[PDB]
């Protein structure tokens, strides 16, 4: 095969971080969108999904499922996983923290009006007092342009991506962090990244209250 | 330093998969248990926890947090991560499915009482119709003793461990799967595993009801 094929709904979800990593690596990919329960059913019946779930990416002869397994394979393949196990330990701990932040904010648009109020307050609290400070500290610790090993790795991309989501959430959360503001602007200028950020790329938008309801009355939800 | 130091509550939680990997690898470790919230607070205040969370393991000079980061580092260090990136893709995909299954069962203990029965029936349904069939198939596909690469890897250990929890959950779920029954017995006989399974090892038991709430009437949440 030529281009990796990404199987997922036409939405951000768990596949967006993979789109970002391939984009950053400069690797062109195709997407086969799951538009209906029938598309999903067919994917399962034809033996495409190990645990009957997506994300699933066809690459180098594999039908690879599980977000993290896919990200790990792609980062290794395109030299975005650092130079050794020690740098990989830092890249992994940092990336896992970013995934947790992403989920904590991402779950909000699901909270029952009686729950969201406090959950949002907790997320903003965690964002400005737990996560942003941790990454601002990493940058401050070595004063280098990238998070690990003074060279671009997958986690610089994951961090840029989640900062964008933090900005969509509450732009003010980011103000106390000068080093993250600089980092965000630096990574966004990389050629491959700038191209993904441009209108018309395969980058996905966030989903508005209604929009989602559809997807519920679109599949099991 | 010397032995790895594991920072966690005196319970299974997210640290158990890590205790299991080190035991299988024949690596001796120490544990510093978090007995009270005052214990946890100190760990945070002293800056040893990147995101003020545990599991955290002191190994090779690092204060490594995030379960998956720790597991990936330990697996690579002790040659339990396969031989190449393709093997690691399968290892990762399989392990993520195991982690998902583990969480699905484990979280039941936290369900609001009015949701627990529905949640439990789903977890049982997923266990017998999605996860166990998927792993039985991997073993049947190549007919070999191990899941990946015809050689012991971290995921063989992850699978033995989650098979034990499935047995605790509902032993009847495991009866229709012959190759998994055989796999379980086989991995259980390896020297280092048999020793971890024996009484008096650092392996952890499930928490009981009173214990679950008591641990609640103990910390925050
Ligand atoms: N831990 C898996 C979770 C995947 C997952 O939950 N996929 C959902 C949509 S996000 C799915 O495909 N559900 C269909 C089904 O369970 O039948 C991963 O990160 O890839
Ligand atoms: N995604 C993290 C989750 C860590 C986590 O939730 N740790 C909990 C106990 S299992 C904690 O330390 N909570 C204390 C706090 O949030 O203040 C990991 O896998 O290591």
């Amino acid at each position: 095969a030529g281009k990796p094929v990404l199987h997922y709904f036409n939405a951000r979800g768990r596949m967006e971080c993979i789109r970002w990593l391939l984009a950053a690596a400069g690797v062109e990919f195709e997407e086969k969108f799951i538009q209906s329960p029938e598309d999903l059913e067919k994917l399962k019946k034809d033996g495409n999904l190990m645990f009957d779930q997506v994300p699933m990416v066809e690459i180098d002869g594999m039908k690879l499922a599980q977000t993290r397994a896919i990200l790990n394979y792609i980062a290794t393949k395109y030299d975005l996983y650092g130079k050794d196990m020690k740098e990989r330990a830092l890249i992994d701990m940092y990336s896992e923290g970013i995934l947790d932040l992403t989920e904590m904010i991402g779950q909000l648009v699901l909270c029952p009006p009686d729950q969201r109020e406090a959950k949002t307050a907790l997320a903003k609290d965690r964002t400005k007092n737990r996560y942003l400070p941790a990454f601002e500290k990493v940058l401050k610790s070595h004063g280098q342009d990238y998070l690990v090993g003074n060279r671009l790795t997958r986690v610089d991309i994951h961090l840029l991506e989640v900062l964008l989501y933090v900005e969509e959430f509450d732009a003010s959360l980011l103000t106390p962090f000068p080093l993250l503001k600089a980092f965000k602007s630096r990574i966004s200028s990389l050629p491959n990244v700038k191209k993904f950020l441009q209108p018309g790329s395969q980058r996905k938008p966030p989903m508005d209250a209604k929009q989602i309801q559809e997807a519920r009355k679109a599949f099991k939800i």
